[PDB]
């Protein structure tokens, strides 16, 4: 009856010894370092939100425009898990057209937003989507029209249906916007329940299906919260796919992902939270008594 997951035993040992900072720093020491020459070009200075957060040249997403193909976004391709994600920074006042151009060109079905437009009294990203059905947005620079079709506000997240039209061809597509609205201004969530439920909602939408382009995920820099979302998702998927689930090593998965975008998971607390999310998510998926009750009731409805 009683059996701890291997990462559960690891988690307890790290927690008991108070070594999250040491564990996290080792991951930082071992992380890949690749050039980001395009990102650093003078003409792209206003396309980057932070000088210290850039996409590697080898995995960056290229816009299909002869002028400037640059956008601060990276393709994270997880072979084994058979999952792909585009991690990007929150759009800037001048990169909203590029953002939606990327969504269009990459054939993405979903956009996952993990920050609020304003946090800690500052703007974390531009208001890049329409807030009223009757007030659509037109991005002149990339010739795209974006319309709010519907929106459903829940206590921990909001899901919006958006229609994106390429004005050049008049083709239209429906994009689902999954907005996690409750990550605290400081630190990480006390419990991974709502974040996990949110991940399950994005999964259920079909947005992560290999039949669509990669889901686009962003927070402010596109590495912290965004990194936790993809890391948790990929670890859980691997645990369901492998013959030996206890072989899934979150640290190894995180390093693999860091081969495609720098800085994924920005603090030791975010690492600890990622462990908590995977552990609790794995137990829920495994039909565990405790996790299910406290979930169905409050985590779901109410
Ligand atoms: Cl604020
Ligand atoms: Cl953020
Ligand atoms: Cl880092
Ligand atoms: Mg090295
Ligand atoms: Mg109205």
């Amino acid at each position: 009856a009683l059996e701890f997951m291997e990462m559960e035993k690891e988690f307890e040992q790290i927690d008991k010894s108070g070594s999250w900072a040491a564990i996290y720093q080792d991951i930082r020491h071992e992380a890949s370092d690749f050039p980001c020459r395009v990102a650093k070009l003078p003409k792209n200075k206003n396309r980057n939100r932070y000088r210290d957060v850039s996409p590697f040249d080898h995995s960056r997403i290229k816009l299909h425009q002869e002028d400037n193909d640059y956008i601060n976004a990276s393709l994270i391709k997880m072979e084994e898990a058979q999952r792909s994600y585009i991690l990007t920074q929150g759009p800037l006042p001048n990169t909203c057209g590029h953002f939606w151009e990327m969504v269009w060109e990459q054939k993405s079905r979903g956009v996952v937003m993990l920050n609020r437009v304003m946090e800690k009294g500052s703007l974390k990203c531009a208001q890049y989507w329409p807030q009223k059905e009757e007030k659509e947005m037109i991005f002149e620079d990339t010739n795209l029209k974006l319309t709010l079709i519907s929106e459903d506000i829940k206590s921990y997240y909001t899901v919006r249906q958006l229609e994106l039209e390429n004005l050049t061809t008049q083709e239209t597509r429906e994009i689902l916007h999954f907005h996690y609205t409750t990550w605290p201004d400081f630190g990480v969530p006390e419990s991974p329940a709502s974040f996990l439920n949110f991940l399950f909602k994005v999964r259920e939408s079909g947005s992560l299906s290999p039949e669509h382009g990669p889901v686009v995920v962003h927070c402010s820099a596109g590495i912290g919260r965004s990194g936790t979302f993809c890391l948790a998702d990929t670890c859980l998927l691997l645990m369901d796919k492998r013959k030996d689930p206890s072989s899934v090593d979150i640290k190894k998965v995180l390093l693999e992902m860091r081969k495609f975008r720098m800085g994924l998971i920005q603090t030791a607390d975010q690492l600890r939270f990622s462990y908590l999310a995977v552990i609790e998510g794995a137990k829920f998926i495994m039909g565990d008594s405790s996790v299910q009750d406290q979930w169905k009731e409050l985590f779901h409805e109410d």
